DNA sequence: GTTGGGATTG
DNA sequence: CATTCAA
DNA sequence: GAATGCTCAATCCCAACTT
């Protein structure tokens, strides 16, 4: 769509080696540094190619691919990047690298004389051929007939250390600056300290390329032990890196109970702080006939839960393993009822999932049915917090483009912005809590936050939720939204039904045929018909005229 | 000729 | 989380 | 009662599939 200067990419890139420069300086390396300035000195053309071949994907490239008329010849502007060693000409290949950069025609005729298979595939005449030629070689050694030459960028380690550094993870890309500079993604503004940055040590940066390594690994399956081997045991200092430890290790167990190697996923899942891992190493102990372990680990959790998840799961668990035990059975009490409505409707042909369904047949005059599912309670409640939410807190936002704070799973992350929520959640005791609510819905629509779906939330959707929708319940869900953000954001009812002539709202989960309730919409049926809120279930069949 | 997936571009 | 498994 | 299969559209290139 046309941004005016041809170098907007390369203006991007400089931009960010200066942001580094000034936010990191204390953190950066001599390898870095003599990167930075050896950069700055190259000439336009070779700054812009290279960053062509950082932003796009994998290391090999052919010349005729890399055509771009800012740059012109390419061979000339890649000359000064081949004197750095950024770029290696004529690199070594294996044969799969080999066949990225060969189109299969050229391949088919190069080892016709190793071809007797049949008229097959790509991936299947690699593997075919792989046992035959395990040597890697120079592009030159392959086929010497070969007219296009094939460069290696080197230095990507480097520039992804650059690219974690100033975005903090690993999954943003440089698009990011062109992305928002065209206005399909809009981030809020904070204004920020000059002194704000995403790592503060340099062995932090270090941990989380290690971390991130393991994961790629692990993912093109690696055996565990020298994956385990090769994490720390010990617990990271700086918290934030170790949820992605304590994440990893989760993922590692999880692989584990698949395998049924269930004493290797108790362990992992015991040194793992992270939410629902207790309860995954009981239901491991359990699963590998430890019942002993289990129901001692179950009676320490239940001593003091990790949530209200934990609680519910350990509900479950904990009698099985008493029976397992041979304790006696222990009295309990039915489920609180679930207030059920049932439906037989038409048989849709075609489908049109249920939940569509029972929006329409609930739709009358005077009734109005929504499809929502926490969208619209969570939307409300980032609508009137957005200005907690983004505050300026230090260390919560480092660059334009954060779509929330870095602390929004901390702990304190609340406590950090006490006085800022009472305000917000304050303005649901008097009236303004509807005007402010439209105003922030006015000025911020679109800009990307963590809890405002936009699309979802249109303006006669807002103005029925806003004058049908008691304040006390407001609080009540953003309250318990807050106390748990991560475990609490999702689970709410499919559907929200508005009568506005009374002012009244019911909402309603829909379950088909085969569906049943999950652990986190019985926790908010709890609480819900706790507050003397509004909810039902509708469970629906389908009638087929015969 | 003709789709369809993935890389690329702004 | 929406399909499969267990009596 | 429980075990498990990081968001844009428009465009270009290359593999696969028709007769």
């Amino acid at each position: 769509p046309a941004l005016p200067e041809p170098f907007y990419y390369l203006h991007n890139f400089r931009a960010v080696l200066a942001w580094i420069g000034e936010r990191y300086a204390d953190l950066l390396d001599d390898q870095e540094r003599a990167f930075i300035a050896a950069f700055a000195e190259l000439p336009e053309a070779s700054q812009a190619l290279l960053v062509r071949m950082v932003m796009r994907k994998g290391t090999l490239f052919r010349e005729g691919k890399l055509a771009y008329a800012e740059i012109g010849d390419t061979r000339a502007a890649v000359q000064p990047l081949l004197a750095l060693g950024w770029v290696d000409a004529q690199p070594t290949l294996e044969l799969a690298q080999l066949f990225g950069l060969l189109k299969k025609d050229e391949l088919s005729q190069l080892f016709r004389d190793h071809l007797g298979r049949a008229n097959l595939r790509k991936d299947a005449l690699l593997e075919r051929l792989q046992p035959l030629f395990p040597e890697a070689r120079r592009l030159a050694e392959w086929q010497a007939d070969f007219a296009e030459p094939v460069y290696e960028l080197r230095c990507m380690a480097l520039c992804d250390r650059l690219r974690l550094m100033y975005f903090g993870n690993l999954w943003q890309d440089w698009s990011e600056f062109v992305l928002a500079d065209l206005g399909i993604y809009r981030y809020e503004s904070v204004e920020f300290s000059a002194d704000s940055r995403g790592f503060r040590l340099r062995a932090d940066v270090d941990a989380y390329l290690h971390l991130f390594d393991c994961r790629q690994r692990f993912d093109l399956g690696e055996p565990l032990e020298e994956l385990l081997a090769g994490l720390p045991g010990e617990p990271y200092a700086n918290p934030w890196l170790e949820g992605r430890r304590v994440k990893l290790l989760f993922q590692f167990a999880q692989h584990c109970e698949k395998q049924r190697d269930f004493d290797l996923a108790q362990r992992l899942y015991r040194q793992s702080s992270h939410p629902g891992a207790r309860l995954r190493a009981i239901r491991s102990l359990e699963r590998g006939e430890r019942f002993a372990e289990a129901h001692a680990l179950a009676r320490e959790a239940s001593c003091a839960p990790e949530s209200d998840a934990e609680r519910q799961g350990l509900a479950r668990l904990l009698p099985r393993l008493q029976g397992k035990l041979g304790l006696p059975r222990q009295a309990r009490a039915a489920a609180p009822e679930i207030d059920r409505l049932d439906l037989c409707l038409a048989f849709p042909s075609e489908p049109c999932s249920v939940e569509w369904a029972v929006r329409e047949h609930l739709e009358e005059p005077g009734c109005a049915v929504h499809y929502v599912e926490n969208g619209l309670i969570n939307s409300l409640f980032g609508l009137l917090c957005w200005e907690a939410i983004f505050a300026a807190i230090p260390g919560a936002f480092f660059h334009p483009f954060h779509s929330a704070p870095a602390d929004l799973h901390s702990a304190d992350f609340r406590q950090r912005r006490a006085a800022l929520f009472e305000a917000c959640l304050g303005r649901l005791e008097d009236g303004s809590y509807r005007d402010a609510i439209r105003c922030r819905y006015r000025d911020k629509f679109g800009l990307q936050s963590p809890f405002v779906y936009w699309e979802l939330l249109g303006e006669e959707l807002l103005e029925q939720a806003l004058d049908c929708l008691p304040a006390a319940h407001l609080r009540a869900w953003f309250e318990r939204l807050l106390e748990d953000i991560p475990g609490n954001r999702a689970g709410l009812p499919d559907l929200i039904q508005f009568w506005p002539a009374q002012r009244r709202y019911r909402m309603v989960e829909v379950k088909g045929p085969g569906d049943r309730l999950q652990d986190n919409q019985l926790r908010w049926l709890q609480f819900c018909r706790e507050r003397e809120m509004p909810v039902a279930v509708c469970y629906v069949r389908w009638h087929v005229d015969d």
